[PDB]
C-alpha cells in the first residue's frame, strides 16, 4: 500500500516536530525545520500539514522574523503543493496559560487568550484552512474548589461564540472544532469527552459552525469506545475533523502511531470512516489527520518511518475493512444478528403509542420466553471480523 | 445528625431489597417484604421510596397477584406517609432483554420493551411520581460489529421520543430522566456518560421534558469527575434527578454507601448541591436519592445500618460544606484564587471581537510574563477545604 | 487452521457451561450436560477439560448422586479420550464463602474451606490432574478496616502451606497454582497481580510446588501488560499453568474469547509462549487453557462457535508469530534495536564494581552525548510486528 | 497540629524544587537554591532532605563547581541540623537514558548507568544516608517486541546485585530500596507494582539488603490498594522506605499533596503506619518521606504552603487514626466483624491436614447454611471509621 494525496492524509507540524521532551526528561532529537518538514511530508505522500500558531511563529517573534518564516513556509507550500486544511492556537505552553486561556480565573489572561485566537483566525483564513481546532488543554482543575463550574462554562462559551461570531462577520470559510480530552495536563479538563463537547455546542449561539475533532487516545483515556463516540458525532452531524493516533490503555497520553494502540478498535474506526453505516446514513469526508509523536527512543529516520507507518496502517486497515463488508458470509452473518433489522422502525407506519399499547401481540399476548431464545450470533460475527483483519478469510 | 423527610432522602426498593446475588455467588439474604421495607424506611427518616416495575410486581404476576400487591403497598404508603417521587422500568433482568430493550436488534423485542415502558408510565402517574428514570443497562455491545451505531441511536430516540409524546398526550406531570453508564452488564453501553446523555437529548423532538439522572459510581467508572458532570447538567438545566452512591475506582459497580467511595469528591458534590455556584446560578431542588447495595457480607441489621449511613454521610458532609463556605478565611482564599473573578465576563460591556483584537493593552502591549507570575494559591484553598471536611476547623 | 489434541487446548466445564446469569440478569441458556460437554469438546479438537469440584458434583449432592455423576463422567472421558490436566475448588459461590474461604474472619468457615480443598485434592489425584488451581475470588474486602492485612496473609499461607504439605505426604503428582485477580466479586482481592502472587510464594514453606496460573483479563483489569507478567513468571520458573481469554479494558471481567480483547497483546503473548525468549531461556510447556464465557446474547450454536474461536485465534496468531520471527527483515530489525545486545552482560567477564567504577571509558571519559544519538528504531520494529499480524507479510 | 523533626518528615529537593515544566508547558517558577530549600524546610519543621545526585550536582558540573555546591550544602546542613536519610540516582533525565539505564539495549549505556550509581553510593555514604532508592523510570517499553523480557530482568538483577555487593564490600550502612511504578514515562515499566518488586528481590543474590520504597500514587495508577500493598511489604519485612503523595485516579501521575488524593485510603495508610496491625506484628520505623510537586499554578508561597500541608495532613490523619482505634465502640465493632478472630490459626495446635479432613464437625457434619448467616457488620465498622476521620465520633 502506497499513499497519495488523494487519501487526504495530514500531519501536524508538532507531530514529526516533537523533539522528545517529556515529563521526566529532555529532548532527544534536534529541531525540525518547518520547510524541511513540508518537503519530507510531501515526499512521503501526505496531502496537507497543520500547526499551532507557535509551531510556525514563535511567541516572542519580531515582525522581521515573522515575515521571513511565513515567507519561507509559503514558498515551501507552493513548491510541494501541500495544503493547510487546519490551523489551531497554542493556549497551553506559555506560563501565562498555567490556569487555562478561556477559563483562566484571571480576567486579563482570558482577554489575552481570546485576542490570540482572533488573530490566529486571520492567519488560518490566509492559510486557506477549512477547520479551526480548539483543544483546551489547560482549561480545568486539580482541585474541585478552584473553579465555579457554571462560570467556567460561561467563559468557555463566551470565547467560542466570540470567535465564531468573528468568523461570521469576516465571512471566513471556517468552522470551529472542539477537541475534548479527559485529563492531562490538567487533572480534570472541562468538556472531557465527545458527549460533553456535543452537549456544550447546543448551548452556543453560533453552534451552527462549531463541531468536534475527536481523538482516538483522548476517548480511550476515559475508557470509552472511540468508534461509538465518532458514531454519535456523525449521527449529530458534528464530525468536522478527526485526530488519529494510538493509545494503549487508561494512562498518560502516549499518542502512538495509529493502529499501534487498540488494533481491533482501529479496524472498526476505519470501517466506519470508509464504509459508513450498514443501513445507510452520513459519512465523514474530512481529512485523515494523524496527531501522534515519534517515540523519543528513535532518531530522525524513525520519525519519518512513523509518518509512513500511520498512512500504511490506515491503508492496510482500509483494505481489510472493505473486504470485510464485501464478504458474502459477513453479509449473511450481519443478517442473522439483526444488524439490518435494527434499521427498522419499532413503531409501524402511522402507529401511535396508544395503538402499540393496546396491541396484544406486542405486549399482553407477547411470548417473551420464545423471543428470548433467539441466537443473535454476535460472537461468530466478531470472529469473521477479526479473521478479515488478520487476513485469513 | 438525625434525618427527617424534610431532607427528602429516598431509596430504591431494590437497594435495601438486594439479597446479595452477584456474578460469582448466590443471594446471602432472604425476601424483603415491600411493605416491611416501606415501614422500616419511614421509621428511618426517609422521605420516599422508588422502584422498578418488577421490584413491586413480578414479571409473571397474575391480575389477582398484581391487585393484592399494589393494594398492600398503597396501604403501607398511606400509613407511613412515604412518597413515591420516582419510578423506573426493568429492561435488563429478563432474558428477552439480553440484547437490550429499545435498541435490541430484534424488532419484536423493541416493541415489547416500549409497550412495557408505556404501561409503566401509567403506573408512575398513579403512584404520583414526578420523574420517570431510564437506565439502558442492556443497550450496548461487547463487539463493535454487533450494531449499526446510527440505527441504534435512532431506535433509542424513537423509544424516548415515543414515551415523552405519550406523557404529553396523557397530560401526566412527569419528566423522563436518563441514567447513563459507561458499561456493565454490557461491555459498552450507549450514551456512556452525562455528556453523551445531554447531547442525545438535543436530538429529541420532546427534549423539553427529558433530562438526566447522573450517578456517582457511573461517572467514576469512566474515571470522570462527578461534581464536574452534574455541574454541566445543572448549567444546561437538565439535572432532573440524581443517584448517590460510592465507588472506589474504575472497576465493577460497587454501589457502596454514599461517602464510602471517593470522600473528597462526595464532599464537593454535596457542596454543589447545597451551596450551588459561588457566583450565583441554579440549584438542584430534586430528591437526594440513594442507589446503592448493602454489602452481601452483612445481614439485615447491616442493611438497615447502611440505609442510615447514607443519610448520616450526607448530613455530615452538608454541615462541613456549609461551614466551609461560611468561613471568612475560605472567602478570602476564594478571592485570592480568582473564583469570583472567573464570574466576570472576558469582554467588556458592548465590546466586540474587533475592539478586543485592536486593544494593545490586551494583546500587542500585553505583558504575559508578569501576568504569568500570579500565585493562584489553589493548593492552600484545597487545604482549607479538606481541613473543614476533617472537622479541624 | 484445524486444532488437534496435540495443541493441548483445554476448556473449563464452567466456560461452555455458563448459562448467562450475570449481575443484572438471569440465565439465558439451559443446563449443559457434563457428558455432552465432554463429547462436544472432544469432537471440537480439545485435548482436555477442567472443572471446579461443584461444576461436576453439586454442593448438596448425596452419595448416590455423586457416584452416578462421576461414573458417567469417567465413562465419557474413557470414550472420548479427553484428559483432565487441571482441577480447582469452588470457594466463592456458596453464601458461606461471602467473606472468603481461607481468609474469612470466621474461623469455622476457614476450617471448612480448607477441608473442602483437601478433599478436592484427592479427587484431582484420581482424575489424574497435574495442576491444582486456586482463585481466591472471595479473599479480600470492600472496606480497608474489615481485615487485619497481616493476619489475612498468614491465614492464606496456612491454607496453601496446608494443602501443599498434604500433597507431599500423599505423594501426589500435583502442583498448586494461584489464580491472581485485582478485584471482583470483591472490591480488593488479596494478591491482586502476578507479582503479588510470586512474592507471596516466597514466604511459603512448601513454595517448591506452588506456582502461578495468570490470566489475560485479570492482569489487564489492573491495566498491566500480560506478556510482561507471564515473562516475569517464566523467568522465576513459576509459570505452572495459564488462563487465556479476552478483556477490553479496565472494567468488569468480560472473559471474552482469546484474541477478542487486546489483539496486539494476544499476538505477543502467543509469540512468547511459542517462540520463547530471543536470547534463549525457558519456554512454557503446560496446557493452553481457555477460561472465557460465551456471551449471553448467543445460543448453544454460539457456545460451540466460541469454543472453536478460541482455538482458531490461537492457531492463527501462532502462524503469524512464527512467520514474524522467521522473517529476515525482522531479524535485522531486532539486531538494530539491540534486542540481542540486551542479552549481553553489563559487566565484563570477571569484572568487579570497582573495576567498572575506575574505567574512564565507561564513566569519566564517557561520551553520553554521542551515545544518546543512537536510533533504537523501536517504531519500525513494531510496524513489522503488526504487518505480520495483519497478514501483510 | 505543629510538626517537629521528631515526626521524621522528609522532602526531596526535587519536590519543592520543581519549577513547573510538564509535558505540555514550560516552567512556571524560578529555580530554588538548594541552600535556601534546606533552610526553609528546617524552618518548616522537616527532619531531613533527600535528592537525586543531579538535583544537587549538575550532570555537566566541573570539579570546582561540584566542590563549591557540596561545600555550601554541607554548611547548610550543619547549620539547620537537617539530616539526609536517603539519596537516589537520576537515571531518566539525560537523553542517554532514553531507553533506560540498567536495562538499556545498548551495553555501553548500561555500564555508564551502573558506574553512575556506584559513584552515587559513595556520596550517599558520605551524606550519611541509610537508604539508597532506585526508581527505574526509563526501564520499560512502549512496544512489546522492543525487549527480551528475560534478558531485561537479568540486566536489572545484574545492576542491583552489583550495587548491593559494592555496598557490602565497602561496609556501608546502606540498604537499597526499589520503587515500582506501572507506567509513565515508559508505556510499561519493568516491575510495575509492589508485588513484582518483592518477587524480583527473591531472585537476587544480595536480597538481604534490598527492600521496597512504595508510592501512594504509583500503586494507585495501577488501580491497586496502597494500604494492602505496604501491608504485604511490611509482612515480608521489606518496607525499607516510603514515598507519600496524592493521586486522584488512574491517569498521569499527579503527585499531589498527601491526603489530597484518595482521602479514606490515606487515613487507613497512616492507621497502618502508626497503629500497625490489630493482632500485633511489625511496624514501619522509617522516615515519612513526601514525594509530591507543588501545582504549577501556584507561586513560591504556594510551594511552602504545600510543604506544610503534607505534614499537616499526616498529623491530622494521625490523630483521627489513634482516636479511631482508641474508641471502645470501634473495639467492639472490630470484635463483632471477627478482626481478631482472623488472628486465630485455622488448624488447632498440633493438628494435621488428615485430622482436619476427618473431623466431621469441620466438614461432613458442618452446617455451612447456618454458618453463612453470620452478620460480619463490615459496613457499620466502615461508618465508624469514616465518622472518626470527619471528627463526629
Ligand atoms: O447501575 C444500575 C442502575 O443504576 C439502575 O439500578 C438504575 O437505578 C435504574 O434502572
Ligand atoms: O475470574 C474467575 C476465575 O478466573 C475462575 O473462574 C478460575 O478459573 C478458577 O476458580
Ligand atoms: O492543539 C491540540 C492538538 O491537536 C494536540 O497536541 C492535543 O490533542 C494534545 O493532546
Ligand atoms: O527517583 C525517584 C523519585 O522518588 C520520584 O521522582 C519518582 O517516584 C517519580 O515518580
Ligand atoms: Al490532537
Ligand atoms: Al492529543
Ligand atoms: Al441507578
Ligand atoms: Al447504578
Ligand atoms: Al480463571
Ligand atoms: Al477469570
Ligand atoms: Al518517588
Ligand atoms: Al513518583
Amino acid at each position: 500500500v502506497q499513499p497519495t494525496p488523494a487519501d487526504h492524509f495530514t500531519f501536524g507540524l508538532w507531530t514529526v516536530g516533537w523533539t522528545g521532551a517529556d515529563p521526566f526528561g529532555v529532548a532527544t532529537r534536534k529541531n525540525l525545520d518547518p520547510v524541511e518538514a513540508v518537503h519530507k511530508l510531501a515526499e512521503l505522500g501526505a496531502y496537507g500539514i497543520t500547526f499551532h500558531d507557535n509551531d510556525l511563529i514563535p511567541f516572542d517573534a519580531t515582525e522581521a522574523e515573522r515575515e521571513k518564516i511565513l515567507g519561507d513556509f509559503n514558498q515551501a507550500l507552493k513548491d510541494t503543493g501541500l495544503k493547510v486544511p487546519m490551523v489551531t492556537t497554542n493556549l497551553f505552553s506559555h506560563p501565562v496559560f498555567k490556569d487555562g486561556g478561556f477559563t483562566s480565573n484571571d480576567r486579563s489572561i482570558r482577554r489575552f487568550a481570546l485576542a490570540k485566537v482572533l488573530h490566529n483566525i486571520d492567519l488560518a483564513a490566509e492559510m486557506g484552512a477549512e477547520t479551526f481546532v480548539m483543544w483546551g488543554g489547560r482549561e480545568g482543575s486539580e482541585y474541585d474548589g478552584s473553579k465555579d463550574l457554571a462560570a467556567a462554562l460561561d467563559r468557555m462559551r463566551e470565547g467560542v461564540d466570540t470567535a465564531a461570531g468573528y468568523i461570521k462577520d469576516k465571512g471566513y470559510n471556517l468552522r470551529i472544532a472542539l477537541e475534548p480530552k479527559p485529563n492531562e495536563p490538567r487533572g480534570d479538563i472541562f468538556l472531557p469527552t465527545v458527549g460533553h463537547g456535543l452537549a456544550f455546542i447546543e448551548q452556543l449561539e453560533h453552534g451552527d459552525i462549531v463541531g468536534l475533532n475527536p481523538e482516538t487516545g483522548h476517548e480511550q483515556m476515559a475508557g470509552l469506545n472511540f468508534t461509538h463516540g465518532i458514531a454519535q458525532a456523525l449521527w449529530a452531524e458534528k464530525l468536522f475533523h478527526i485526530d488519529l493516533n494510538g493509545q494503549r490503555g487508561i494512562k498518560y497520553e502516549q499518542e502512538l502511531v495509529f493502529g499501534h494502540g487498540d488494533l481491533t478498535s482501529a479496524f472498526f474506526t476505519v470501517d466506519l470512516l470508509e464504509n459508513g453505516f450498514p443501513n445507510g446514513g452520513p459519512k465523514y469526508t474530512g481529512p485523515r489527520h494523524f496527531d501522534y509523536k515519534p517515540s523519543r527512543t528513535d532518531g530522525y529516520d524513525g520519525v519519518w518511518d512513523s509518518a509512513k507507518a500511520n498512512m500504511s496502517m490506515y491503508l492496510l486497515l482500509k483494505e481489510r475493512a472493505l473486504a470485510f463488508r464485501a464478504d458474502p458470509e459477513v453479509q449473511e452473518a450481519m443478517k442473522t444478528s439483526g444488524v439490518f433489522e435494527l434499521g427498522e422502525t419499532t413503531l409501524n407506519a402511522g402507529e401511535s403509542a396508544a395503538d402499540l399499547m393496546n396491541d396484544s401481540a406486542s405486549f399482553a399476548g407477547f411470548d417473551a420466553e420464545a423471543a428470548a431464545e433467539r441466537n443473535f450470533a454476535f460472537i461468530r460475527l466478531n470472529q469473521l471480523a477479526i479473521e478479515h483483519l488478520l487476513g485469513s478469510r
